[PDB]
């Protein structure tokens, strides 16, 4: 029926292939899962080599063949857009759910029954998370730095997580304003080699990677009046161009950031009026500069007025590790800040740049949603404990899928412990028993001491959102795949 | 005889091949049959992938080889043009009829005998449907929403079938006028992401995906005087073009929809006179706008007069999910309406757009033909019960084909139940016995509770037309194929 | 040797091959033989697919290899030109004659003996047909409609054969004039979808598929004066062209049919004078219009005079199923008529168009030759009964071929019954016995009731010509092939 | 009989109603009351099965190297 080379699978063969496609990825990424996991070395067809522990990156670099494998790739990219972290975790959960669902498919349990039990258990699992969730202060310094550092662990930056969390919590609280809504785009992640990690510092302003367009212009100005124009400064005839610059002067501006280019004529007139200028500014940085200075970005140069100017205490061109960059800082009320990452190697400060993104993320999540939960698998213990009782109310054949869903949740604590070198059985015997007796804030496994610990006393908590997103995404991904029973895949 | 590569089948080999060709498609689509059925993932030769449950779509995407297979493709497209839904059902019925007819072909029952029994049983089957059919009010709100929702089940929209049926029944009753004739083209199915499904709403007017051609023109007008011209507004010399616009003004129009383009000169004159304009309007939308406003579409601009203008209460340009579109609504007596489908994903509101087409279809069918019948296989039970008695009167060898036809009708309830996970035997033992004792409006199988139910009390009915079209089409398709006994098929 | 690829057969191998070549075609077409026969699905090398029961069509579409096979193709085309129907019958007769003659060739009966017995029996068989033939009224309404309907059976039109025969007998009697000579070219077979078969109607005039060349010309005229010119109306200079039109006017004409084109200048002058015109008229339709109106077709426009004009009661342009066509009807004494075939599908009215050709044919044959014979194999029974006695007078070895010829005639009743599902032995035991006792007008097999019937009381008769042509053609075709004993056939 | 359902119904019926008010009766094909139907056996039957089956299983499990004659 199909062109020679095109493949088709159907019934239990479509199910075997599609389950394997995802299950192989799950096995590939679950060895990188956790702080005590490993990393992977991929050399592509072009020779470009990537060495990392990032799940989605590995999945973007490799070339997948199966339709289910490519779907999982899209899921990994969706998770990358939504949360960034917890990607590997979500894949592994889905992998286990698929492993168990396949057995039910062979047992002649109709896909509409299997997905019914999963949909039922997942709906209860989310309610269980919302119930066990602990209300915390959105702006509480202590828990913010505890959440922050918890996120940092298992990353290269964990060695200085105390210094990192400090500037990350301050960065968010600086720009967040009310309690609240957090936009990670207001905090720039800059990295420039030199010094060490402890020297990483938050700058109350914006660090842009631009230079002073003319040798005749000042290299630093104080009590700066910033003008933001996205229109290039070049007009037919020198009189018309000069008019544009004359308007900038008239506004009272002495700093000029142009998103586009600045003609040599404009650089000459700007320099004559003592106005410092930087051209070809990234649209993003034009916007962050507006947020920091309070400047009103103008398109039409004719529309620029004195009322559109923003303030900066100091605007200065500095060479950091040789690289010339402009520091715009000491603004009255900056709504955007930059964190300058320091370190002895570009790859180290690159790793830190990865870590601080997640740190801001989860600090943002816990401010927007005032509920957090214990880490170390303490949540999933509560979920499986109640979901197993939930299954009992379901009855019929349907409870088989509900029970399988609940059991599948243990694959994450189980693999984490396998990578930690901990007894998969014992830690569950001790943690789960400790959960039942002492609660959720008095349990969980800490792989860093290699024993059951108190998550709350150790500050090992994460935003509720993290856990509830995983349940929704993993469940609907699994239930979808399970319904495919006839696939035709092009070579 | 034939070119090397060309194939020929004859006698029982032509019959074996041709039966198999259709029987394979029947097996392919019968796993998607019903609310509890699955869907298929087809990746074409070009890489274009389609994931759906639609039978004809799957058949359009796949590449068929056999002449009988390509004929079935044409049948699927005919059914798509005629009714849209019930396609898979019709194919499965034909597949079973062919399965049984092949046995008779091997038993040495002449094709003219087999097709005689089928033609005889099919003629009686249609009379049986007309007899069991229940007369209902064409405009009855209650049964209209019950029919509507019954159609919606087994689709993604079934979760909000109560809200959907509401706006679909109102849409038809709005435009149908008399009792009646329904034209589905009078109801536009629009979809724009944002909000959720419950937010889907019927607009007493037409939603067109056009914009205001000039920045100088108003973005909204009230008590609008709509003019419809299909002739492009561009004449050699500005005086001649200006004349065209001057005539539009003279008519008293202040809204102008042009099917073709509008020259910048015309946009300038139209804007000067405060006339809002949209160019490159789809011929379909020019016609629906005529129906809504009561405007008389004019070809020759010189023929446009004040008597040709239609009315709208409000004509306004709105950005829905960013996409700028013109809402023409609050017309005195609109003969066309638009339903705006809302939802959190484009694929969800696309699925709804599929569902509402069928909903309008069957609501239209039950108004035109005042007879409806019970679902859940209750009809086919009545048919097989009387057709088996009918066979007795036929006698001779001919009754064998008549009995086979009657028995074949059970393949649909049987496969529906197989996909539902219900006992194929028991449900027939209970439903058929319940049919005999309680009747046709007090029987049928409900796969949603997984037991015999009362179709009438649950509002599970469909237009008589649905069922009578299936008998005619399936019978003549089967009887045709059976007559082919020598085929030469090109490579 | 011969070139490598070229084949040669000789002696008994040439005879085996050549007999098989024809015998394969005979087996191919004999399954389509009769009302209860099947049809064939041929897909050519170009992809063009033909589904039909027509023998010659199947033979034109397939690609033959053997010289004897290609000869049979030419025979099929000759039979198509001569009679149209009875083609399959003639081939099957020849096939059986060849089957039996081959046995004699193996028995060492010289080809000049075999062809002597066949030539002898065929000469007697024709005299036997002429003797048993029953004289009937050439214009008898009753037998004309009985012959007509008999021809129609086994075709798609048999369901309305009563309505069909009605307009076919009237069409012939209208144009035949004297008793007589019938020309089928005087009766046009038109088909236009819409209505049903019962709505098919005879038009006392000619329906041509032309339109009014100018929008300025009348769309209908009454008491029409038709002029027929085959010369295109275009002359160098407008004065010369205008002269041509002025002459048409001078004649008194107000309808103008031009076989060739009409220049825009002529359309303008014709419209000015109120003369309706249709250009590019088919030569055939120019001639049928002459026959209907009594118009004298003129070549040289200068030769057109008032005496050359024909009359029509009404000439009107009508849209039938959208297609614009001109009806020229109500002529004083039309010698040509058109039958407009109606129906719900183009393929149905196409099938009817096939049926009515044969109907006119046999109605024409029975008027020209006032002798008809019984159908249902009653003739061939008389022939074999007397030919077997004839063989006795022949004596020697020659009678073997004479007896074989007589026996071969039974293959047609035999295969007809095989396709009807009737006992080949019994029907011959009952019909032949009934023939001997009751006669020729009181016998024959009716496959439609599946028993011996009275052919005369049921009106199941055909022109004598049909049967006598079959004997002549089949005999000379068989006897020819049998003489070939060495053939060299190119690849 | 459905291996799952009979265990779902019997075991639930056992927990709520007890041991003399449970069990599966394959002769009616449903959960029944064993005591009312007189479906009981000597304690010895059941205790002998536990002792014998356990010591037979545990023995075999200890064998980890076997040489078997043809």
């Amino acid at each position: 029926v199909l062109p020679e080379n095109m493949k088709r699978y159907m019934g239990r063969d479509a199910q075997r292939m599609n389950i394997l496609a995802g299950r192989i990825i799950a096995e590939t990424v679950r060895s990188t899962l956790g702080p005590k996991g490993m990393d992977k070395m991929l050399v592509d067809d072009l020779g470009d080599v990537v060495v990392t522990n990032d799940g989605v990156t590995i999945l973007r670099e490799m070339s997948v063949e199966h339709p289910a494998a490519k779907m999982l790739i899209e899921v990994a990219k969706t998770q990358e857009k939504e949360v960034g972290d917890g990607t590997t975790t979500a894949v592994v959960v889905a992998g286990e759910l698929l492993r168990k669902a396949e057995e039910l498919l062979d047992q002649n349990v109709h896909p509409t029954i299997v997905v019914k039990g999963y949909q039922a258990a997942a709906q209860k699992a989310q309610e269980l998370l919302k119930t066990i969730a602990c209300e915390v202060g959105a702006q509480d310094k202590e828990i913010l730095t505890k959440i922050a550092m918890t996120s940092i662990t298992g990353k290269g930056a964990e060695k200085a997580k105390e210094k990192l969390a400090e500037i990350i919590v301050e960065a968010v609280s600086a720009v967040v304003d009310d309690e609240g809504k957090v936009d990670k785009d207001l905090i720039k992640i800059e990295k420039k080699s030199g010094a060490s990690i402890d020297d990483t510092e938050l700058i109350k302003g914006v660090l842009v990677d631009k230079e002073r367009v003319s040798a005749q212009m000042p290299k630093k100005v104080t009590d700066a009046k910033i003008a933001l124009l996205n229109c290039a400064i070049e007009e037919t005839a020198s009189e018309m161009l000069k008019d544009m610059v004359a308007e900038i002067k008239a506004s009272g501006a002495n700093v000029l950031f142009c998103q586009k280019g600045i003609d040599d004529l404009a650089q000459h007139y700007l320099a004559k009026e003592g106005i410092v200028a930087a051209r070809r500014v990234k649209k993003s940085d034009m916007e962050k500069l507006a947020k920091a200075t309070g400047a009103n970005v103008i398109t039409n140069i004719k529309d620029l007025s004195a009322q559109d100017l923003g303030d900066a205490g100091l605007v200065e061109e500095r060479k950091i590790s040789g690289d010339s960059m402009i520091f715009v800082e000491e603004c009255k009320h900056p709504k955007a800040v930059t964190m300058l990452i320091r370190g002895t190697t570009e790859h180290v400060i690159e790793e830190v740049a990865r870590a601080v993104d997640a740190a801001v993320g989860v600090v943002g999540c816990t401010i927007e949603d005032g509920r957090i939960v214990s880490g170390g698998g303490s949540t999933e213990v509560e979920l499986s404990m109640k979901l197993r009782e939930y299954a009992e109310g379901i009855s019929g054949r349907e409870q088989l899928a509900v029970r399988a869903f609940a059991d599948a949740l243990e694959v994450i604590p189980r693999t984490l412990a396998e990578n930690a070198g901990l007894d998969a059985i014992e830690i569950l015997v001790k943690v789960r028993a400790a959960h039942a007796s002492n609660g959720n804030k008095c349990a969980g496994l800490n792989v860093f001491t290699g024993a059951v610990e108190d998550m709350c006393e150790n500050g090992v908590v994460e935003p509720l959102r993290v856990k509830t997103q995983a349940i929704q995404s993993a469940a609907e991904s699994t239930e979808m795949l399970l319904r495919i029973d006839d696939v035709i895949a092009a070579e």
